[PDB]
C-alpha cells in the first residue's frame, strides 16, 4: 500500500509485593503497545528529443 | 519454618603462662558461641479480569 499500518501488541503488568498475613493481594494491569507507520513515494524523470 | 534457629557450639579457652617452680597452675574456661537467625517471607500478586 501507499501507507503501511502499525503493528499492535498487548502486554500485562504485575509486581510481587510482600504479603505479611491476611493482606489483600494487589491486582495487576494490562497495557497496549503499537508500532510505527511507513509510506512510499514516487520519483520519476525522463527525456524528450 | 518461618524462622530458623541459631547454631550453637562450645569451645575451651586456655592460655599457657610461665611456671617458676612451686607456682600453682592456673585453670582455663569454656564458652558457648551461637550463630545467626534467618526468616522467610511471602510475596504475591494477581489479576482480576
Amino acid at each position: 500500500p501507499q501507507v503501511m499500518d502499525a503493528k499492535w501488541a498487548l502486554q500485562g503488568n504485575c509486581v510481587f509485593l510482600e504479603h505479611i498475613e491476611g493482606e489483600e493481594i494487589k491486582f495487576g494491569t494490562i497495557n497496549a503497545e503499537n508500532g510505527p507507520v511507513a509510506r512510499i513515494q514516487t520519483y520519476a524523470t525522463g527525456f524528450e528529443y
